[PDB]
């Protein structure tokens, strides 16, 4: 079957053949549309099968489809899945399927990029100490200086389910929340609970606007332990406004290194549950989400405030001129301390190319339009005009409950 | 199944059952999601004319009653020996109401209750229809202060009497090909406007001329009619700060009038249904003015603000547009023409999604439309998730004339 798609804006229309490899389900019926839904122990059995599927695409990806070494290492692996109930990826095998993991997140907008990606083999790690050393070594390749590299550091995969690796934290770096008697929070809010943890796990919070949280590492199911990332290898940036000499004084600031360490990554059927990766931000992440979310630092009416905006009246548009102004400060910022940054619309134009060259290569990208889109200046970016097929391809990066809903203590 | 949908912002979370109730397709399915694509019998119609006429007695509080059904089997007897039926007035009113209700891709219809309806089924000829059209078009125009209306004409037949009216909204500028290769007015309607020459109209050749009704009667070829100038409503654009802004000669209409789509009640098809209501700012703002396709102005705004047009990280394409948005919401509030900002209408969508919830069990939305085309996450609606469905009775896209029709 063939799936059209049109760019409302240039006419251009797409063929998507891609999807017919589509597994998993969506969340929608034929019935009904979940496309705005934030989030709608395998057995020997259904193992093999998701170990083929992957095999064979390896295989066919390196132009050895069908080849003898293709034969045996399906041979190796069954053999080793009846004889162990699981089995271990070669090391190519793993860059390969972290690659596409990466290739196939639809929900993510700078994959024009996918294939400068470096893999680091942590498989290797048996302890929270030994995972540390691994993320420390990951921030700061990742970090170089400021000259960011795309990265991903992947531990030991699941087994029976009470041995997984985790990293507890959302992100290797984030900023403390902390909710104060009076109701309100000091720090970012979207980190209070896992902040309460770390406290009640031992950790003395500086309690502070900008306090990185400390990682909190869980090694071969054991219970998470904590550890300081070294503040030398925390690279942040102030943020200050090329106009507005007050913007500085708002006493803001971010960290460089976008590092998502919450979620799990399927290959061939195995499921790594600790496996951190990294890039660089898109301006509007930070200047406007975290920034601006009204459950995050939200900082509209401040900025707004300085800037002697008409605030009686929304008509006005004030919060939106305040918006611009402050991803104008962010973007400014990274840019002069030399840390890498993309703004919107140069990462929505990489984007549309990167989708047109894969259809005509790959005959599909699967992607999340409710994601793609930037949360502002929607309609000024290229994507907003471009109709998108949401679908899920293995490998695959996917949600896990936090860990600590999970967790057996020991 | 119950779904639930959480607002991200407020924790807030709804238990949605009236899905349900659906019974078209999304286009959706377990394999892959369409969300973002523009547009994913006697037999037939008793059961959808049954339907219907159940909700009706359900909504008031005549359900089972005998006079529901005395009705029903009346439509019954109406179809088998008629292959079609007429709905009675207060059966109309309560369709047109609900279609708007229904409505996913509209984030105003906190209002759908308040509308006024004209029944037009008694409509024969071209000519009628354009005074039906100038009625309903000074009846929402109200000087400035507007008043959500729609204008019903004859049902499809043997869809070969089908009532049209060409036009995409009732008020709309024309759009020229140039020698230079360039446009000169509406992109958008480049096409229908070549078909009105091609139809006889005079064209004036101008950046803002407002185009001609283009009226189909009873399946005959359309006629061509000028909306009286004095009925059509315009808001000169300027700028509270900018004095060069009003040098741009930018201006735009009061009405928004969608003429174009099917109203769809109790299985009865109502291809002619030009409805009205009034404009969200960014509509005009962001997507007339600035989508690369329409007026395309974000570069001569830019030029006059003399910012660094240079690199796109300066966003300078993000401060020339909330600009031309401030305009346009303080021109039209400073002539007295209603219009709402995109936070003030969010915020009522949210609202009214809530009293949907609690009072109907849900509130189909397409998020893809609902969350504004600027400053999406500062507005309530970005972080509300929310499902899409279909419910009748609807108001559905449908093919231009000119490409079904036989002259
Ligand atoms: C090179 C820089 C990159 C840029 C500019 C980029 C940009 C983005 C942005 C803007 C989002 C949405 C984030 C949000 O709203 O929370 C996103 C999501 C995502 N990206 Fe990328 N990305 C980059 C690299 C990567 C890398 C290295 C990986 C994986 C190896 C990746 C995997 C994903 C995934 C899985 C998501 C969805 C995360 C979620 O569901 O919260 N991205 N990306
Ligand atoms: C009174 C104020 C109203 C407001 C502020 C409002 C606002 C909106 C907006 C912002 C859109 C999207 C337009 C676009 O992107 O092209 C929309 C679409 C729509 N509205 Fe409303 N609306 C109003 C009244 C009405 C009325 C009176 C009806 C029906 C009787 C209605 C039916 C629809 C439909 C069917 C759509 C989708 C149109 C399409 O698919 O192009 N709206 N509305
Ligand atoms: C409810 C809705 O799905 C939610 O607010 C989504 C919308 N689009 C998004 N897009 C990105 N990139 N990131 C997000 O967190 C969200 N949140
Ligand atoms: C391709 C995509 O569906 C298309 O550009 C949609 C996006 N959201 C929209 N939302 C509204 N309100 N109106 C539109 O015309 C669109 N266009
Ligand atoms: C790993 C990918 C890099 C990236 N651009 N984003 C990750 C999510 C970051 C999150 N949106 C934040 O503002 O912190
Ligand atoms: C009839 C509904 C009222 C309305 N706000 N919009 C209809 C579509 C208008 C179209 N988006 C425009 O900018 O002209
Ligand atoms: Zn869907």
């Amino acid at each position: 079957r063939f799936l059209k798609v049109k760019n409302w804006e240039t006419d251009v229309v797409l063929t998507d053949t891609l999807h017919l490899k589509s597994t998993l389900e969506t969340g929608c019926t034929e019935h009904i549309c979940m496309g705005s839904i934030m989030l709608p122990v395998r057995t020997k059995d259904q193992l093999f099968p998701l170990a083929k599927e992957f095999l064979d695409q390896y295989y066919s990806s390196i132009k050895r489809f069908g080849s003898k070494a293709h034969m045996d290492r399906l041979e190796e692996v069954n053999k080793e899945i009846e004889s162990t109930s699981t089995y271990q990826l070669k090391d190519t095998e793993l860059i390969y399927g972290a690659k596409h993991a990466w290739r196939n997140a639809s929900r993510c907008v700078g994959r024009i990029q996918w294939s400068k990606l470096q893999v680091f083999d942590a498989r290797d790690c048996t302890t929270a100490h030994g995972m540390f050393n691994y993320i420390c070594n990951h921030v700061k390749y990742a970090t170089n200086k400021g000259n960011l590299r795309s990265a991903i550091t992947i531990f030991p995969q699941r087994t029976d389910g009470k041995h997984d690796f985790r990293v507890w934290n959302s992100q290797l770096i984030r900023y403390a929340g902390y909710k104060q008697p009076d109701g309100s929070t000091l720090g970012d809010p979207a980190n209070v609970q896992f902040t309460e943890i770390c406290i009640q796990q031992g950790w003395k919070a500086p309690r502070g606007r900008f306090d990185v949280l400390p990682l909190l590492l869980q090694a071969n199911g054991n219970d998470p332990e904590l550890f300081q990332i070294p503040p030398e290898l925390v690279l942040e940036v102030p943020i200050r406004h090329p106009k507005f000499d007050w913007f500085k004084d708002l006493g803001l600031k971010w960290y460089g290194l976008p590092a998502v360490s919450n979620m799990l990554l399927e290959i061939g059927g195995l499921e790594f549950s600790a496996c951190p990766f990294s890039g660089w931000y898109m301006g509007t992440e930070i200047g406007v989400r975290d920034y601006c979310d009204n459950s995050r630092y939200n900082i509209l009416e401040e900025v707004a405030k300085k800037m002697d905006l008409d605030m009686r009246k929304t008509s006005s548009l004030w919060k939106d001129q305040a918006l611009v102004e402050i991803n104008i400060a962010v973007l400014y910022s990274f840019q002069s301390d030399k840390v890498t940054i993309v703004d919107h619309h140069s990462a929505t134009e990489s984007f549309i190319k990167h989708m047109e060259n894969e259809y005509r290569c790959r005959g599909g990208c699967p992607a999340d339009w409710v994601w793609i889109v930037p949360p502002m200046s929607g309609s000024i970016t290229p994507v907003f005009h471009q109709e998108m097929l949401n679908y899920r391809l293995t490998p695959s990066f996917e949600y896990q409950p936090d860990p600590w809903n999970t967790h057996v203590w020991k």
